[PDB]
């Protein structure tokens, strides 16, 4: 029941555009011409991290879907959304993008855009929809707590998490939690705590049907495999996201969950990576393009190996001076100068392209 399996991933025009009027005019090797033309049709996620992009961008992805499929598309398109607006978001984070707080109704404004998602969704039940839901939250209960924002937040993550799961459990949905990466719950002091959150979590929402597991590696830079450790992951055991994921799913297992997986490989192709340390989320030098996105992992406990952060769309701003700049962002070890968050960033780009593994 692998909701990748059977369905071609769309792959949407404006990643499709900013290639095709953005990137490739400036190239100057016909090589790596040739490579962003084949970069611009791998189909990534779509993102509502932003309360605006319901009514405009998950309404027209999924019309564009539906008129593809309408017209003969064989094997059927599906959906690749990431639902990313929680109140008090990003809360271990020294600076945050998240626009609902906690103390200024935000868990009203949460359910609301929850329900108006639903609403969506149920309005286009012909359109397989794979969701990612909420990006760096709960991993932050595993071991972030000592920051009081985030012992604040938990509660109301947990909750909200909750919410979402059992209003979004369509039929025609296939949900995905976010579980953070190996260096981050993948440590053998964290795997035990995760699988407890998320097994419980997964057993207090009644088990819907369409939570099929977890998403791991999303926005982040990590190997699947690698055969000897980066750096930055010492000493870590589980330096990788198999690793992680094969220490990881047994306990969830045993404790009532038996989680598929998604991996985040778009920015994974160049390892050991140029992060200085692991932490380092922003912009990250030295990477590359990963495996493209597909459901013939070889991994029984994988459905899919996916691009969650469409490469090439800046993580953050370098510039200092901007009210959303996060210190991460302008690390030794960040790419500068960037642009605002999800604006094109070339050179960015070009990195990911000239350090592709496999090579397109
Ligand atoms: C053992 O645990 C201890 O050590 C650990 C390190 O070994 C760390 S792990 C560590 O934790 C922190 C949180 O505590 C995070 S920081 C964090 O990382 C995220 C991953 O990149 C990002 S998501 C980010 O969000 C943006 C908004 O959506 C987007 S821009 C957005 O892009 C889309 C698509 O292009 C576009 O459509 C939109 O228009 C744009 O807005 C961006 O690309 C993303 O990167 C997040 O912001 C951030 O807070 C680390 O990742 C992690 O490694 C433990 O914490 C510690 O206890
Ligand atoms: C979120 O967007 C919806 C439309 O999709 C709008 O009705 C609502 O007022 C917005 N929420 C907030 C808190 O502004
Ligand atoms: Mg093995």
């Amino acid at each position: 029941g692998n909701p990748f399996e059977g369905v071609q991933l769309w792959a949407n025009n404006y990643y499709r555009s900013e290639v095709h009027t953005l990137a490739i005019p400036q190239i100057t090797d016909p090589a790596l011409r040739a490579a962003a033309s084949a970069v611009a049709e791998v189909p990534s996620f779509q993102w509502l991290d932003r309360n605006v992009t319901v009514d405009t961008l998950l309404v027209q992805t999924l019309s564009e879907i539906r008129e593809a499929n309408q017209a003969g598309a064989n094997p059927q398109y599906a959906a690749q959304i990431v639902v990313y607006d929680l109140p008090d978001r990003d809360c271990a984070a020294a600076a945050s993008n998240g626009e609902w707080a906690i103390a200024n109704n935000g868990v009203n404004n949460y359910k609301a855009y929850i329900n108006r998602i639903r609403e969506i969704l149920i309005s286009f039940s012909d359109v397989r929809t794979i969701l990612v839901i909420e990006p760096d939250s709960l991993a932050n209960m595993v071991t972030n707590m000592n920051v009081p924002k985030c012992s604040g937040a938990a509660s109301t993550y947990r909750e909200l998490t909750i919410y979402a799961l059992k209003q979004l459990d369509l039929p025609h949905v296939a949900m995905y939690m976010d579980a953070g990466h190996a260096g981050w719950l993948g440590w053998p002091a964290n795997i035990q705590p995760a699988a407890e959150l998320f097994a419980k979590i997964y057993e207090d929402a009644g088990k819907p049907r369409a939570v099929r597991g977890l998403a791991t590696n999303v926005a982040n830079y990590n190997a699947w495999s690698v055969s000897s450790p980066p750096p930055y992951t010492s000493p870590n055991p589980n330096y990788d996201e198999k690793h992680y994921i094969e220490a990881f799913r047994p306990l969830l297992e045993a404790r009532g969950f038996p989680a598929q997986f998604i991996v985040d490989q778009g920015r994974s192709g160049k390892q050991p990576t140029g992060q200085k340390e692991w932490g380092h989320w922003c912009n990250a030098i030295g990477t590359g393009f990963g495996m493209r996105p597909t459901a013939n992992t070889g991994h029984q406990y994988v459905d899919a190996f996916v691009w969650v952060k469409p490469g090439g769309e800046c993580d953050g701003t370098s510039d200092t001076t901007a009210a959303r700049y996060a210190y991460h962002c302008g690390l030794e070890d960040a790419l500068k100068p960037a642009p605002e968050a999800g604006q094109w960033f070339n050179e960015y780009f070009i990195q990911l392209l000239r350090n592709a593994n496999p090579p397109f």
